[PDB]
């Protein structure tokens, strides 16, 4: 059940992309 909400994360690389880290200033 905990892997379900993590599927879109591990599977879709959009996760690390939508990260607030990238939203910050370089």
């Amino acid at each position: 059940v905990s892997v379900d909400p993590f599927y879109e994360m591990l599977a879709a690389r959009k996760k690390r992309i939508s990260v607030k880290k990238k939203q910050e200033q370089p």
